[PDB]
Parts: structure tokens; sequence; C-alpha cells
């Protein structure tokens, strides 16, 4: 149920390919983009959109390792459902009172 959920979720950030981003991080329980990349055939830069767009929607957090040869970070990030029966809701009551303001028109 929060299986299904989850992915539905996801299909509304991105598509199919979100789907597959979102199933992949949870087989493998944390990755970095490009390993996401490779696991899923979706360019890195579309599972990093993805990505923060799961983080914004608080259904995704991420640890951070630098890199220490160039001093750059790379994230690795994990599904977060901690918070998502409260996404669930909220994403329903936005969506109703969209649907409300179009009654009040």
């Amino acid at each position: 149920k929060k299986n299904t959920a989850l992915l539905d979720i996801a299909r509304d950030i991105g598509g199919d390919e979100a789907v597959e981003v979102v199933k992949a991080l949870e087989k493998k329980g944390e990755a970095t983009d490009e390993e996401l990349a490779e696991l899923t055939g979706v360019r890195v830069n579309t599972v990093r959109k993805i990505l923060y767009a799961l983080y914004d929607a608080k259904l995704a957090t991420f640890r951070r390792v630098r890199d220490d040869e160039t001093g750059w970070y790379y994230y690795y990030w994990r599904i977060d459902t901690k918070r998502l029966p409260e996404v669930i809701r909220t994403r329903k009551l936005q969506e109703l009172e969209k649907l409300k303001q179009m009654l009040q028109e």
C-alpha cells in the first residue's frame, strides 16, 4: 500500500523514469546518482532532477561524502518513507482544495 503510493507519487513527479529510479534505489538501499543512472539507464541529469524532487517532497534524504581526489561532494541517496503518510495526506488535501476553488469560481 505504501509500496504503491510511493510509486504513484513518483509517477506524478517524473513518469516511468522516476518509477525506475525509486525502484532501483529501494532495491539498493543507498545509491549515488551515477550508480542509479547505470542501474536504470536513465540519464544522470534526470536521475538527479528526480532525486531533488523526491527530496523537496520530503520523500528522500541523502548523505554526503567528500571525494578526496577532487574535493567535491557526491551524495548517497535513500528513500525516506518516515513522513510518507503525512505527505500522501497533504497531497490529497491540496488536490481537494484546488478543486474547492474551481467550485467557488
